[PDB]
């Protein structure tokens, strides 16, 4: 069509991943903002936390999931740098991964209420 002129050419999956894996580090920076707040003290707002950051999790996962299932190594694609590129992006995410994951723990710990269990 009259858009032969693309400037872009986005065709490794590591880029349009990493695209998304860049927007997934802005809301994990922006859920650290909402636990940053003195006004996140109230009680409430500690579920709402964890809520968003079991989302999050679930999302890094996808992609890391994603990340994992793009290693076409049957396929001469994966040259060096690409490689190195795939693994540097496990360290990112992962990091995101425990970064929300020791989050969510220390808030869900907040929650001493029951000390028991009950049906």
């Amino acid at each position: 069509g009259p858009m032969a002129m693309l400037a872009r050419r986005q065709r490794d999956p590591l880029q349009a991943l990493r695209r998304r894996n860049q927007e997934l580090k802005q809301q994990v920076d922006s859920l650290l903002s909402e636990s940053q707040l003195k006004e996140a003290l109230e009680p409430n707002k500690r579920q709402h936390i964890y809520q968003r950051c079991i989302q999050l999790k679930q999302a890094i996962d996808e992609n890391k999931n994603a990340l994992q299932k793009l290693s076409k190594a049957d396929e001469s694609a994966p040259v060096a740098n690409y490689n190195q590129r795939k693994e540097e992006e496990h360290t990112l995410l992962d990091k995101l991964t425990q970064q929300l994951q020791g989050l969510a723990v220390t808030i869900s710990r907040e929650n001493i209420t029951e000390v028991g269990a009950p049906t």
